[PDB]
């Protein structure tokens, strides 16, 4: 195929501007054109289009490359298809374990079945739909399953969210479109193959798990839910198996750690047992929200409500006087702070949209960065401590409700902690108790958000806006911990055991965590492949 970049259309460019631009840049007439795909569509936030297309021209294209070797321009799309690494040997008689089914779980489980090795799945949560029902219902009468919340289960932390895939490193093995390709292929939008900054909402979000999952057990993988493992097999530096929370066993030497960040327990159970870890620095602050609309105003315009630019977003960085640097993480246009504790007593916030990016508010996590050794103890398990102190303050805070601990702006800057609500209201639910957010977060963090937040309205006006609201404490924005492995995928204590995803410290999204998982799978298979050699 031939690659064509950078073709500049007007925003409301007419159906097939894309072809004519083909005939135009190859000077070739329509009938020549086989097919074309949409690699790329992007714009210039100043509107105008900018598409990169590939293109099956017929007859002899290497021809018709060779005419154009003088525009950069005119290219050969690269060879993009995912390469199986490998496939399970007749002779497998031990299914790899795969432990937890978010993001990574889901891809690790994925690439093994699709190679024949048979992998079983295991999570500790429910089938989506189960999911949903206990999720929605914590939510509204405050009732928390703490196996089955916005944490854990079916498609684990992904599901109840905007669905953003976020920008990676470089990728030559093209891993991001692989995951990206299998979302397709299991019902997300075409869009989200070329267009930039993808979005799947998580209505989209969980019909897909539900499709990938049959996937994954018409290939012969096996999936169980509500079903949690709570202890590890191990025997001189190797591990055989795993113990499950009903006290059923199942051996593998196979065995991939994908429990996301929020595995507690799983942690402490780890440590328990002398598997490496060490202390990771992180992000905390507070959900806030201000009307979509002034967002909407200040990065379009006239140009608002149209369908392709869709709802406006924005990203924010300051470094303050303090030393400490504060971001916007997660934002989420038109859509919901969501209560994302998974534990008893505690409250968390995050934010989550639906595709259709139709909600009153534009929210995003202003968060700023501590560290173990600075902020907390230097002990591996020391950040995991620091957040449920973090979280169980701000239950307290909130009325031990579950409602969560907010605050206008306005007076959070200026620490009038009492007054109540103006025209932004909390999507926040159960809801909220306007309170004083300075107590919320540790001295340096508050200090930090309070000077952040006005260099803020600088960069789009209005994000200092008094009735703007502030919510709840966003505590798990990466993981505490790392189960640190090196260059073989496995820890480095333990053979046979995989750290893999955003739990271990490896990813930091749904698409990184997803390519996170096919690594995984690819060095599980690998392995198995030279063990069984003979
Ligand atoms: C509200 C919210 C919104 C988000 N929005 C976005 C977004 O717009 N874009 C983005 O890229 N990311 C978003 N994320 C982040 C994201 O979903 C994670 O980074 C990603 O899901 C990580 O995938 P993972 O598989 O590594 O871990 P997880 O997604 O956390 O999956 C872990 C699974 O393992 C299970 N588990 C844990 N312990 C055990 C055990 N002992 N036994 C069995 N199972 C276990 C858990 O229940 C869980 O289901 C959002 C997260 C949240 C909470």
């Amino acid at each position: 195929m031939i690659r064509i970049n950078e073709i500049k259309l007007p925003l409301d460019h007419e159906e097939g501007a894309l072809l004519d631009a083909i005939t135009k840049k190859l000077g070739i007439p329509a009938e020549k054109v086989i097919s074309f795909n949409v690699f790329r569509r992007g714009y210039d936030a100043r509107i105008h289009l900018i598409y990169t297309l590939d293109i099956i021209v017929e007859g002899d294209e290497t021809a018709l490359l060779a005419k154009f070797a003088n525009d950069p321009h005119v290219r050969q799309t690269p060879d993009m298809e995912y390469k199986f690494v490998a496939k399970a040997p007749e002779n497998l008689t031990e299914r790899p374990i795969v432990i937890g089914f978010g993001p990574c779980g889901l891809f690790a489980g994925l690439v093994l079945a699709q190679m024949g090795f048979n992998p079983i799945i295991v999570e500790r949560g429910k089938e989506v739909r189960e999911r949903t029902k206990d999720t929605f219902g914590f939510w509204r009468k405050r009732t928390l399953n703490p196996e089955s919340n916005v944490q854990f289960g079916e498609g684990g932390a992904g599901t109840f969210s905007d669905g953003k895939l976020y920008s990676q490193v470089k990728d030559p093995n093209f891993y991001g479109r692989k995951v990206i390709t299998e979302f397709v292929e299991a019902g997300a939008p075409e869009e989200i193959l070329y267009v930039s900054k993808p979005h799947i909402g998580t209505f989209k979000l969980v019909t897909m798990i539900e499709k990938m999952r049959a996937t994954i057990i018409e290939l012969g993988g096996e999936i169980r839910f509500s079903t949690r493992v709570d202890d590890l097999h191990m025997e001189d530096g190797q591990i055989t198996g795993v113990t499950l929370s009903n006290g059923e066993e199942i051996k593998s030497r196979h065995v991939v750690l994908a429990v996301g960040h929020s595995a507690r327990d799983t942690f402490e159970m780890l440590h328990e047992r002398g598997v490496y870890m060490e202390a990771k620095p992180f992000s905390v602050g507070f959900r806030i929200e201000h009307k979509q609309s002034m967002i909407d105003e200040a990065r379009f315009g006239p140009n608002a409500g149209h369908p392709i630019l869709g709802a406006a977003d924005y990203k924010l960085v300051h470094h303050c006087k303090n030393g400490r640097t504060v971001y916007s993480f997660c934002m989420c246009p038109g859509g919901t702070v969501v209560a994302a504790t998974s534990e008893e007593g505690r409250v968390v916030t995050n934010g989550m949209s639906q595709y259709s990016r139709a909600e009153r508010n534009a929210n995003s996590a202003i968060v700023v960065g501590i560290s173990p050794e600075v902020d907390y103890p230097g002990d591996p398990l020391a950040g995991i401590r620091f957040q449920r102190e973090l979280e169980s303050n701000a239950y307290k805070l909130g009325g031990e409700n579950y409602d969560a601990p907010a605050q206008k702006i306005g007076d959070f800057l200026k620490g009038r902690d009492p007054s109540q609500l103006g025209d932004v209201e909390p999507s926040f639910t159960p809801g909220i108790k306007l309170t004083d957010l300075s107590k919320a977060l540790p001295p340096f963090a508050v200090e930090a958000i309070r000077e952040a937040i006005p260099a803020f309205d600088r960069k789009i006006k209005g994000f200092a806006s008094e009735d703007g609201l502030l919510t709840g404490v966003e505590t798990r924005t990466s993981s505490p911990v790392c189960i640190k492995r090196g260059k073989d995928f496995q820890s480095v204590n333990l053979k046979g055991f995989y750290p893999a995803g955003e739990g271990a410290g490896y990813a930091g999204g749904i698409l990184s965590a997803g390519i996170d998982g096919i690594k995984v799978a690819e060095a599980v298979a690998r392995d198995i492949v030279a063990a069984m050699e003979n």
